């Protein structure tokens, strides 16, 4: 089994316990440990934080620690949008250009891999001709990896991807066959399944479909996402189930009105560590005072409301339950968005030290 769990180069500029340093790093909490982000410059793999050079050796400075874990540098992510991954792929000659810039990248700060974190080629932007394209992008960096393991006797790069739950996506970018076959292993993105930028309350990370949803609604859930990813032609083996420690919030309508379905009117109020309303940190919901919370039936997971603020989140029984399903699916793993999420200092939910990551890391028994 793996864990693979994201570090995100932003989480150091919260304040207070919020705040994530290099000290708050396990080494051995996770199998894999995935750096997010880098950027792209004239084609090329690149820094987006200042000091993301200290970081780095921080990071692969684990490896000391626990010789066993593998590190990988994430490109992308939602923020970083699709126009210089539309550009770089445009072409063989600057595809070129970025696998031979990534090479150089990942062995000079000592990465055992890339994460292709495109979000999303053929969306958000990105003409239909990327969908094609990204699949060259992946056979070229696959075998580019495997060429520079033959010519420097180092061992090869491994080539990952965080990809979508959502068909639209899915289907507009990914030649999932095709691409399986380059990819050592699949982040499955299987959360932001619902959040504010719908007008009713729907969960983060549902498993299982509500008996009210039809249509494409019922498929917006893990257990359909897993199966449409292992259809499609990825082993199971190769796929790694993710997992949220944040949930997404909603200001509700009425505070008398609190169902799963219930008119929102935007956004939950921000938290007071993470600021940025629709969602919130494990450490901001699990011991949310007077606060009242029960569980979605059929979905499996919890939701908490307050007044007219309602939260779909993951809790230490979520997880279980998903980790007993990624086994009976013979996944290859959990992966988690993101080790600063969770209550990773203790400070917050009286659970101790990453309750929810240890929670993973326990059930799939990746216990040191
Ligand atoms: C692997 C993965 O989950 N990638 C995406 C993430 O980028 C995204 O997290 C969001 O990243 C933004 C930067 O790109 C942040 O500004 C934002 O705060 C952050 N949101 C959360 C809830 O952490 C995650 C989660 O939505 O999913 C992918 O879209």
């Amino acid at each position: 089994a793996k864990l693979v769990c994201y570090f995100t180069n932003w989480a150091q500029y919260r304040q207070g316990e919020a705040r994530f340093l290099p000290k708050d790093l396990d080494p051995s909490l996770c199998t894999h440990l995935i750096y997010a982000f880098a950027g792209m410059t004239n084609h090329q793999l690149s820094t987006t934080e200042w000091n993301d050079e200290t970081l780095y050796q921080e990071f692969n400075g684990l490896k000391k620690m626990n010789p066993k874990l593998k590190t990988l540098l994430a490109i992308g992510g939602w923020n970083f949008g699709t126009q210089k991954f539309t550009d770089m792929v445009a072409t063989a000659n600057n595809r070129q250009t970025f696998v031979n810039s990534a090479i150089r990248f990942l062995r000079k700060y000592s990465f055992d891999g890339l994460d292709l974190d495109w979000e999303y080629p053929g969306s958000q932007g990105s003409p239909a001709v990327d969908k094609e394209r990204f699949t060259t992008l992946v056979q070229d960096l696959a075998n580019a990896f495997q060429q520079e393991a033959q010519t420097s006797g180092k061992e090869r790069l491994l080539l990952s991807a965080a990809v979508p739950a959502g068909q639209t996506y899915v289907d507009a970018g990914y030649e999932v066959d095709k691409i399986a076959q380059n990819l050592d292993f699949v982040n499955l993105m299987a959360y932001d399944f619902h959040g504010s930028w719908e007008k009713v309350t729907g969960h983060n990370s549902p498993l299982y479909k509500r008996q009210e949803e039809s249509g494409a609604a019922a498929s917006l859930n893990v257990d359909a996402a897993v199966q449409q990813w292992l259809q499609k032609g990825t082993p199971a083996s190769k796929l790694i189930l993710g997992m949220p420690t944040y949930g997404r919030s909603f200001t509700l309508a009425s505070s008398s009105d609190t169902r799963v379905g219930a008119p929102a009117t935007g956004s939950g109020t921000p938290g007071p560590f993470t600021k940025e309303g629709g969602m919130l940190a494990y450490y901001e919901v699990c011991s949310w005072k007077g606060a009242t919370k029960q569980r979605i039936q059929d979905q499996k997971v919890p939701y908490i409301f307050r007044d007219n603020q309602w939260v779909g989140f993951d809790d230490v029984e979520s997880f279980k339950t998903k980790v007993s399903y990624l086994k009976q699916k013979g996944l290859g793993g959990a992966m988690v968005w993101a080790l600063d999420l969770d209550d990773f200092a203790g400070f917050s939910c009286n659970q101790g030290r990453y309750p929810l990551i240890q929670t993973l890391r326990q059930e799939l028994s990746l216990v040191p």
